[PDB]
């Protein structure tokens, strides 16, 4: 398979580069660049750097699906607070992850195959059902309210990350002035006190 | 004010451009066009697109807040599930305002001045805390569970409209598999249960 070799070297390059820059202004040509080959072998692979991204998104699903449910599955089915630090902890620890989710629904918007769409989201959805049995058997929550959590975590995780990441120079501003303290932001402070506060007001419910 | 006119003229020409075809493929150069001046001048009363949007995204944060204070100042001291429908039927009625508070943490990520930057967050954030001003009235909550909470709003808003605006195609797409139904994107509805799950949760404690 100097295929399926060449398809994790592409996405391997793609990660590595984001974790480098960010991933807001990576280019097809630079992915192509870092691995080393041109440009239309690399389209052979993947039409855009959307496409890219939406299967780095879509791993970066399923490794933290399988952590967090790892995790899930040796706690004590009944701890709000508990599930929210869980949450909380996972998606804090991978920025990379958080800044893909937040870009998501923007790459598969429009420049992306509608067929990969489709292939995306049932990917991510299963991850979702995934995630959400564990809520069901430690919270007892409906599937409503699972998808709910699933979809505050990861999309609040997401503008986290954005906000708690403004550019070298923002970040020296924000720190500064003591009147931009808010503009200051911790992401798992803030996302444990928050999901720990909505699976509560759920699970009294 | 051939000044002061020109300034909410060609804000209004990135507005109605924007709520034409979203923001984020809007152009400092179709901005331009759209006001029939030449980039050059344009770019005298704004930098970057990202300054304009800026601009926009403040006057988006001036309205939305005196639309949710003027409704909340009118409320019973006591309803989380009410302050929770409040925050979601005026955030769910301003897609625009959505797609900018989602879009802010990276126009101002680097391609503005810190000057501007600084302005930007300091107008922000009173309006955070006007209406932080009514959450602890109302519900008697301290300085950092009303920032989460609004934090929390907005973030949550600016994702969910983005889920609910994946493109024309996508949305058929959505609506066409039954396996992709929770790809479909109900912003009142959801952001409803959770700001009012999250207030409860905070209330009962």
């Amino acid at each position: 398979q100097a295929k399926q070799q060449r398809e994790e070297a592409i996405l391997d390059a793609a990660r590595e580069l984001g974790t480098e820059r960010g991933i807001r202004e990576i280019t097809l040509t630079d992915i192509a660049a870092t691995v080393g080959m041109h440009k239309s072998a690399l389209l052979r692979y993947f039409e855009t750097r959307e496409q890219i991204f939406l299967k780095i998104t879509a791993e970066g699903w399923k490794e933290w699906s399988a952590e967090l449910c790892a995790r899930l599955r040796e706690l004590p089915g009944a701890a709000p607070d508990a599930v929210g630090q869980v949450f909380a902890a996972t998606l804090a620890a991978r920025p990379l992850f958080c800044d893909l989710l937040a870009q998501a629904p923007l790459n598969l918007e429009r420049n992306v195959s509608v067929e990969s769409v489709r292939s995306f989201k049932i990917a991510t959805l299963d991850e979702v059902g995934r995630i959400g049995a564990e809520l069901r058997r430690l919270l007892g929550v409906d599937e409503t309210q699972a998808v709910d959590v699933i979809a505050t975590a990861t999309s609040l995780a997401g503008a986290l990350w954005q906000m708690a990441t403004p550019g070298p120079h923002i970040q020296t501003l924000y720190r500064s002035d003591p009147r931009l303290a808010h503009a200051v932001v911790e992401v798992e402070p803030r996302l444990n006190r928050v999901l720990g506060a909505l699976l509560r007001g759920i699970a009294d419910g």
